DNA sequence: ACTTAACAAAAACC
DNA sequence: TGGTTTTTGTTAAG
DNA sequence: ACTTAACAAAAACC
DNA sequence: TGGTTTTTGTTAAG
């Protein structure tokens, strides 16, 4: 069978890191090939656009206030 | 030749969306296959772990205060 | 610190 | 007991 | 609103 | 003028 997966957000940073391991690589590969290795700006923008795609403008604005 | 790319963070949300278009798909595909289609939690965690990997704990804490 | 991979063991499933 | 996968932490390396 | 793809045109490069 | 790619916005569809 295998142990059931807990929600990503409930996991330790260690276990969270283990689950995204493969996507972290794909993101790295993309950022390198297309955005001059700027993972932060890429993940920041993915997250921002993911928020605004969901109409969470208030949260997106607050994150945009934090990042400057 | 082709027009030089501006920095991702200087672009309009429209143009930003156009550049990440392909990574947005890979992220979608991953979230669906591995995280029950939870793009937000995935991008949130990628960004958080990207911040803490860079020792930007203060910013990561503030984003973690915003998201609850 | 952070990262990484390896070695472990416990946990939760069959 | 056996299996598995997930979760954690430690351990040994950058 | 958001999304998407299409159609446009201007911009910045050759 | 031609080419290209990028940037924007609009347009027509969910």
């Amino acid at each position: 069978g295998g142990r059931p997966r807990q929600h990503l957000l409930s996991l330790t940073r260690r276990a969270q890191k283990h689950r995204l391991r493969e996507l972290k690589i794909q993101v790295k590969e993309f950022a390198d090939k297309e955005e001059g290795g700027d993972v932060k700006a890429v993940c920041l923008t993915l997250f921002l656009l993911a928020l605004r795609a969901r109409n969470e403008h208030r949260q997106a604005d607050e994150l945009e206030a934090i990042m400057q």
